[PDB]
């Protein structure tokens, strides 16, 4: 029980800091050393990462971000067994992996803020929403979800790769500055981070939130019920994942044996005070 | 420009990945590959991580936690400029070893809170406070405060092996409980963590913070300014201290040229509300 690496965009991010601890935790337990590596979304960190894999440094890799997929798919075929991808959105040939709904739980979410009232919606994203990025199923859900409604998406409320809660505050001051008539009933800001900045804006501003302006969250972070405003956001089961994904690379390097069970994993909308 | 390994006690402690983030950033600019490790302060855990050193699969390695620190002076004496330890409130010989001045910030910060009009303060731990422990740098300066002003330390206000928000909230659940006469003026948490956690379970038990219950957390992570009560706290300079640190594994390295400047790095108290 040697070395494994984990691989993820960014770990000031609470939702991978999580994620790893998980994992590490359990490989620990195991006999494992665990290490984690940050792309900030360049393919050529992962890309060095999986040399790690290929010159053995390391026994095994879970990957809870994806790049460039026919990359690891390339890599997986390569290693079998030793290559795990987690909730990325993405099936890897080759690597186990492991996909959550959020398709669905955004189109959930969603429908839970028209079902309160709100016609005016403002989307922020971490990719750039107009080209191919991460978390487009999501993208692809809120479109979905706005055509379903009849209702004309606003260009001037899109945000593109915003992933801070410091960015946050600035979509937040921007949308605080906003004339009434033009002012988002509802922000879905795709991450925890990024909703606690536009709230603390908005309520800077005296805003009001969620009477003036509702936010969702999303993934359940450490914080995020002890927030200014507690998040209501998309609830990412973090623990039960990272067993999942643990597991699946145990089996791949010959330690554990497959078990019938098979929990599944659920994404929840989770209600608090925010939206 | 190879591989480079960060060592801490836990990765879900947002100062610890804030640091990472910025060592990681620069070492990245400069063409090195960094991992990081986490401890939960078992010194196996740390031995394990400087093997990796030791079999020259790391080039160069920084810790921000340590827990045998004979051991760590064996390694950096055997490889001499690869060993850079940072903010663990030791000099170890054969590696270059950055000191933050946390017995001062913590009188400092405590000296604030007697001036507000507190007497009698609870004081928290991630340590085991009777032992040694991590963060007796700051356990002393509270003993020699208390013994500075005359004031009886209540040993049912001493709380250690208090780490995250989890634990803070079960110290607040119990401080809340307290009639107003034992209930202390103030508390120093030692952790933001640890204080939003105390704070939500005051807050959800109708104890006013601070004019029932003053919290001073410590670090000034990111989410301390979005805290529900926004926390005073104790600032550390963790962009400076990073670079400090990233700096003198470079020159060690062989990467860097010396530099004559050497910016001090600063604790400075952070005056929100919530103390
Ligand atoms: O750090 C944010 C950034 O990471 C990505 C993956 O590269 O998504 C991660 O972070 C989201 C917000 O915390 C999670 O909801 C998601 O599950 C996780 O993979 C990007 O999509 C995002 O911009
Ligand atoms: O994770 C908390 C735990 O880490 C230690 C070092 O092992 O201290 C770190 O965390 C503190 C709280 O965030 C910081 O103030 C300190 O600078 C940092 O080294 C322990 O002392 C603490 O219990
Ligand atoms: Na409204
Ligand atoms: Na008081």
């Amino acid at each position: 029980t040697g070395n494994i690496g984990v691989l993820v965009s960014r770990v000031t991010n609470p939702f991978f800091a999580g994620l790893f601890d998980a994992i590490e935790r359990e490989l620990h337990a195991h006999g494992y050393q665990v290490m984690i590596t940050q792309t900030y979304d360049d393919p050529e960190a992962e890309e060095r990462f999986l040399k790690q894999l290929k010159s053995r440094e390391l026994d095994g890799v879970i990957l809870a971000s994806v790049e460039a997929p026919d990359r690891v798919m390339a890599v997986a075929k390569a290693f079998p067994g030793r290559v795990v991808v987690v909730n990325a959105d993405v099936q890897i040939p080759g690597a186990t992996s492991l996909v959550l709904p959020h398709y669905q739980a955004t189109r959930d979410a969603l429908d839970y803020l028209f079902n309160q009232g709100h016609r005016r919606f403002a989307y922020v994203s971490g990719g750039t929403i107009s080209g191919a990025h991460h978390g487009q199923s999501r993208t692809q859900a809120f479109l979905d979800f706005m055509q379903a409604h009849q209702l004309l998406v606003a260009q001037d409320l899109l945000f593109g790769q915003i992933h801070t809660a410091k960015e946050g505050q600035a979509v937040g001051k921007q949308l605080a500055s906003l004339a009434p008539n033009v002012r988002p009933d509802a922000v879905f800001t795709n991450s925890d981070e990024v909703a606690v900045g536009v709230i603390d804006s908005l309520l800077a501003a005296d805003v009001k939130v969620p009477d003036d302006i509702a936010v969702m969250g999303y993934d359940d972070q450490p914080f995020a019920p002890f927030a200014k405003i507690p998040l209501t956001t998309v609830h990412q089961p973090v623990a039960s994942m990272a067993a999942a994904a643990t597991h699946e690379l145990l089996k791949g390097l010959g330690r554990q044996v497959a078990q019938d069970t098979q929990p599944t994993l659920h994404l929840s909308l989770k209600i608090r005070q925010s939206a």
